């Protein structure tokens, strides 16, 4: 449960289906090491990349391919990617939703951070 | 220059040209009154209207017509317009600037408040 | 199920909790008739609005009161609220969510519209 | 002035000055290579990074340095930075301005692309 990535689409109002997204973690020597992966589902969520036990403190780094969601669409976008970089349970272990919100020449990014 | 408004375009990524913006101020009867309108220039941005002795403490309204902007364009869209509405002046006259990013299905404000 | 609406907090990163939200269905003689009202859950969002049957075909609105929620932090915000107005159910019966994130000079509203 | 960068603050509704912006390119090993760098003025905006000349084909990383504008303020951040990446001039010499708006917790950008 400790790591959701949400995707929107602002110009269909929908999720965002089908969009890969690639998560790292910062190693010791300062090289982000591949973490876990997936893509969106029908509701536009992806869940189930991580357990508490694993998802340890350390700085991650989500990459979400909103280039190939677009070109599908026949657009050619603005980003090539939407890259959200943070640490993680500095504090103690929390829930994180991250959520981007996408149009062609535009993207936001928040983070809903829970402690369970 | 007390008052300016600002609209981009995030499907396009440009400035949203043309625009009406309709602006008013709230009536002793909370009905809204007519205060000034204008459409938005090649650069997004409509200025000029209001003036430092006009522009008094009160509470306001700005009025974008978002769905004229989007049906011209010949792109479905959700909103009615974009209203934002604010109380001026509470802690001396500033200069505000309102800018809008709108999408189909979403759209941003935000207000820069800079004292002259 | 058919109208939720998600509030979320910017700066903190959480839902946005107990923010009163008051929805208005324009009537035939183009007045705003109450239809629904209640606050936001510990998640943010508030369910149970309305129902399909009488979620018609009409324009709605969906005010917020961004104001308090910031009020009883302590800030003095930009805006007076965020209202979303939007015609529903126009190409037959939808789910609409009605999302906002906020902060204090700023706020975005998205809406996820599907077909169930 | 092909590329301006301008940072806006969200919770004070005002410019983000002095923000630290890098530039780079991609160089053909993949890597980051370093660009152009500044810090915003007083207006939130960058001017100056480059040339028409010198601002080729190429895809370019802009990073803001979102982290340490926060703790300035002694405002607890989310995100390590905000990164855009984008392919610049795909379809002949554009003028771009890349807007973000930030919050501690979320943050959203924009690209503004016209034709000289
Ligand atoms: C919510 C939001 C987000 C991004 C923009 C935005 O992209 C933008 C672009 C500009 O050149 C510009 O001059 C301003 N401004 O001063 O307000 C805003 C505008 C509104
Ligand atoms: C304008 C805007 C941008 C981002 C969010 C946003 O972060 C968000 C987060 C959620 O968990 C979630 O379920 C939804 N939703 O379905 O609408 C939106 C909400 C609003």
């Amino acid at each position: 449960c400790p790591l959701m990535v949400k995707v929107l689409d602002a110009v269909r109002g929908s999720p965002a289906i089908n969009v890969a997204v690639h998560v790292f973690r910062k190693a010791a020597d300062d090289t982000w090491e591949p973490f876990a992966s997936g893509k969106t589902s029908e509701s536009g969520e992806l869940h189930g990349l991580t357990t508490e036990e694993e998802f340890v403190e350390g700085i991650y780094k989500v990459e979400i391919d909103t280039k190939s969601y677009w070109k599908a669409l026949g657009i050619s976008p603005f980003h090539e990617h939407a890259e959200v970089v943070f640490t993680a349970n500095d504090s103690g272990p929390r829930r994180y939703t991250i959520a981007a919100l996408l149009s062609p020449y535009s993207y936001s990014t928040t983070a809903v951070v829970t402690n369970p």
